[PDB]
């Protein structure tokens, strides 16, 4: 099972954001304002490009995955609304300055979808989604008080998002099955890289 | 208004499918099961790739259009279920051999979305959606009795799809306004080429 | 050996253009001016886009192939001048209407290069180059007398072009050996489809009948 | 004239690398071997990808620009040999770890060629080439003694490279002329972005 494998050889990296400083704070609501606001504007920018990334994947996707991508893009597209509501909730501007670490991650994703194989691309989608599910699972299971950000915690840790993640995992495993060792390694490498980007992204807040 | 200039200039091509023989038979219920089947199999293929085309445009689209694309692709994807459900009811396979004209049209849209400007791609989208809205509207306006294919007639001629087309139209006209002659002429040419594809597609039903 | 496999399973289609009506006429010099002109205008369009197709592959290619693609694109781009020279000498225009079969072949290649795997793309490249190498080689070998289009016959049948084809073959075979059968089948399909396009392209010269 | 306009709105960014600390050390022969080696490994990676960037542009290029792209890609590909021989001589490995700012500049370029318009992409080509032409031309106009890296200084400050830049500039100016103010400003933004990337790349060496 490709998915299990990907997680193992990178458990080392994942262990670093499970939990990360930002999540510990989130859970114990020690987490400061200036920090959340920074994460918000940057992740908002990521989500927008993650939608372009998904749309590029859909264009190269097998016929039988088309319904999946259309539903998934529409589903992920709602996250935008969430970010723009919580921004009119905090009187904060999203059209602000974007951190370099974020553009780096965005551009890497776009390049993979554009020039990489479909496996590498779907592999990156699994990584990124499964990374937020776990990180946010941790925040949920380790929550103390009330977080003025419960909406975000409720979305990425929800059974619904977990089902979405499981659906991706199942598709990924089937794809990998019919692919050789060479192509798998390329995808393994993409997963490693996206794992690093996930870890680095959390530092943007500070 | 760019959308109207596009329509005016390709009027003689559009008049050819408004109505096309296939539409006359749909409206008079004289359509042979054999011809519908061929159109169904080939159009299903087209719909699948039209979604890929849209996904390609989405990735190159301006930030303010991302919501429109996510919604439109989700909306258009429902057509797949419509085709599949209708195929179960008729015991028809959608895995058949695809006509050269269909593959040609598909590969052209894909190339436009991949290598062309966003204006060219969005213009192709408008042409292809507006074309079906007009074609199926004609069918609903001339339908003699209720058709065994009413589901398709209703979907492409509905107020909902009409609003979708209008939404595309508004965006297209705004985009065109901030572009120059050179770029517009490229789009005009794409609109012309897609128009011929739309006209030629109707003939697939009578292939073989 | 993937390359030989590809050829073996499509030998029926290739036989149809080895030789095709157009090649027999080139070889016997029975080729009418009008037929050559139509082929010229359309192949010139194909070559331009074949360059774009190769550039798309280059962008997706492994580091160790960058030099090959740089050299090949430069080499193949020379063909443009070859078409342009010949067109000047014949007082013929290359700005005319392009045949539907040609656009269809071009658009398929660009779709494979953009949305397909690198393997499928490179397989399409091999097929297209290998097809022309064989066709023009047939022409050089059945040429009764010297042709007014010797330039084209020589370029595609030359030892230099054959080396270029052999170089693509060696790269392809080696790329295939590290892929599975699912992905190989995808490429097999592309090779078949490109083969049909090659066979059909020759008919363009007689279009407008 | 588009080119002049691009250079004038980013003039303050350009002055930071005209000269940058790296160029000053190159000119005064005070540059340390560790810093040159890092720049070499990282730029080699950039050159390989710049080639993929150029090929992507070629795929979208107007018919009358195909000759130019074929020649330019061939011309620029020679740089790989230049880097490879220097690395042979220094007993240095090119297969090392590449800085993130480099991969980021690379991925930004790939995204622009993939998803952007042809003008945006060609505006990026001009910026990147023109930036090295001026950077290396500065080093040359300020050289104290003949440098051990004189070969790099000469290739990018050469008449041949300058003619290559001028050829790009002329094509860019014609293109911009037939484009309406909207896609122009889009390209202006890209120029600004590549400018910033050119400036950051010089820091990699340290
Ligand atoms: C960081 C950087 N920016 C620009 C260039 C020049 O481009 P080229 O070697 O591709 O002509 C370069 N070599 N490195």
């Amino acid at each position: 099972m490709f998915s299990e494998e990907l997680i193992k050889e990178n458990e080392n990296i994942w262990r670093r954001f499970l939990p990360h400083k930002f999540l510990i704070e989130m859970a114990e609501n020690t987490i400061k304002k200036e920090n959340f606001e920074k994460w918000l504007v940057n992740d908002y920018y990521f989500v927008k490009n993650a939608l372009r990334f998904m749309a590029l994947l859909m264009a190269k996707a097998p016929d039988d995955l088309l319904p999946f991508f259309a539903e998934s893009i529409y589903y992920i597209s709602k996250e935008l609304e969430m970010f723009e509501k919580k921004a009119q909730e905090l009187g904060i501007s999203l059209n602000g300055e974007i951190d370099w670490r974020a553009k780096s991650y965005v551009n890497y994703l776009l390049s993979v979808a554009s020039l990489g194989s479909f496996l590498e691309g779907f592999t990156a989608l699994y990584c990124e989604e499964k990374a937020y599910y776990e990180a946010w699972k941790w925040v949920r299971e380790n929550l103390k008080e009330r977080s003025p950000y419960q909406e975000f915690i409720n979305h990425w840790s929800s059974q619904e998002f977990g089902e979405y993640v499981k659906r991706i995992e199942k598709i990924l495993n089937s794809l990998a099955e019919k692919h050789g060792e060479f192509e798998k390694e390329r995808a393994r490498e993409v997963f490693k890289e996206v794992s690093k980007f996930e870890l680095i992204f959390w530092d943007i807040a500070y």
